[PDB]
């Protein structure tokens, strides 16, 4: 075992291997606090998140389990992966922190307009880290810039995977649909890229009808077609009782812009979910023809997330985090 050395950073308790020094905060979310710091084994400079309470009820223990697993499984250069995973306790009965390392990004997508080549780059990376994701039948849910890492060379990773964020956000998950498929992401990147070639965001809606009244007059109210699939009763009133809209022209509105990415953003803002383009497809779109390599776009391994339906004690889930700590074996160097 590894000799651990305590301090306090911003009223919260930090205990962690020698090898990891000067500790810096960084930020500190809802999800738990993060420092960066100096890894003495490896030189490099990580990435240190210590979880906020992971075992306070069954929904924290069970999203701590949640996230363990994930992150032990991705590995992929665009998807924010494990560099170690520690905890002080010497025993499950001492086992109350989980400690996650991954190397250090320095900025955000929000953190910035761009060219029309380095916005390739970068929607480029999301999508090959989104077709790995994909692949292993893991829905990200809620992209967005503040959720993209990247570093001063423009390497980009995509950060909480399967765990106004509104701004982002699907059509028909707003309509509350709960058969929504991995095309909700697409959605997110298309307007993500809409906002790194204007520099604006696309539907900055106030709330989730705002929002829906700022999709629809951008691509139009919902065909016949769409509207079949529909199975809720209120969900139809309202949309066949808004003012009908057509879809504009995408030319005319991101007029300017490199026309191949006018082409993309409309296969991948379509309102049904069912005529999106996926990421793979994305991929081998002519607006990425520098960078596309086919034999370069990896597929992850199959993931088992059965763990979804179980019903267990809090114990449990914490038991079987405390196993995923310890079967842990760091990626080579
Ligand atoms: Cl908003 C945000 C940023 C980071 C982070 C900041 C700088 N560099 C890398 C990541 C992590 C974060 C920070 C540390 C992590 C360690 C292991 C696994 C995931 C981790 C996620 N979370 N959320
Ligand atoms: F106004 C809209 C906006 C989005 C959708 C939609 N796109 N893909 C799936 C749906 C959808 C929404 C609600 N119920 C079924 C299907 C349907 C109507
Ligand atoms: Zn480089």
């Amino acid at each position: 075992r590894p000799t651990f050395y305590r301090q306090e950073l911003n009223k919260t308790i930090w205990e962690v291997p020698e090898r990891y020094q000067n500790l810096s905060p960084v930020g500190s979310g809802a999800y738990g606090s993060v420092c960066a710091a100096f890894d003495t084994k490896t030189g490099l400079r990580v990435a240190v998140k210590k979880l906020s309470r992971p075992f306070q009820s069954i929904i924290h223990a069970k999203r701590t389990y949640r996230e363990l697993r994930l992150l032990k499984h991705m590995k992929h250069e665009n998807v924010i992966g494990l560099l170690d995973v520690f905890t002080p306790a010497r025993s499950l009965e001492e086992f109350n922190d989980v400690y996650l390392v991954t190397h250090l990004m320095g900025a955000d997508l929000n953190n910035i307009k761009l060219t029309d080549d380095h916005v390739q780059f970068l929607i480029y990376q999301i999508l090959r880290g989104l077709k790995y994701i994909h692949s292993a039948d893991i829905i990200h849910r809620d992209l967005k810039p503040s959720n993209l890492a990247v570093n001063e060379d423009c390497e980009l990773k995509i950060l909480d995977f399967g765990l106004a964020t509104r701004w982002y956000r699907a059509p028909e998950i707003m309509l509350n649909w709960m058969h929504y498929n991995q095309t909700v992401d697409i959605w997110s990147v298309g307007c993500i890229m809409a906002e790194l070639l204007t520099g604006r965001t696309l539907f900055p809606g106030t709330d989730h009808i705002d929002q829906l009244k700022l999709i629809l007059r951008l691509v139009g109210t919902p065909g016949a077609e769409l509207l079949k699939k529909i199975s809720s009763e209120s969900a139809r009133n309202y949309i066949q009782s808004l003012t009908q809209m057509p879809k504009m022209n995408f030319a005319n509105v991101f007029i300017g812009a490199n026309p191949l990415a006018v082409d993309l953003l409309e296969k991948m803002l379509v309102l049904d979910s069912d005529k999106r383009i996926t990421a793979a497809q994305a991929l081998a779109h002519a607006y990425f023809a520098q960078y596309h390599d086919p034999d370069d776009e990896p597929v992850a391994d199959p993931y088992d997330q059965s763990f979804e339906s179980r019903d267990l004690l809090i114990d449990e889930w914490k038991s079987l985090t405390y196993d995923e700590v310890i079967s842990f074996v760091p990626p080579p160097l």
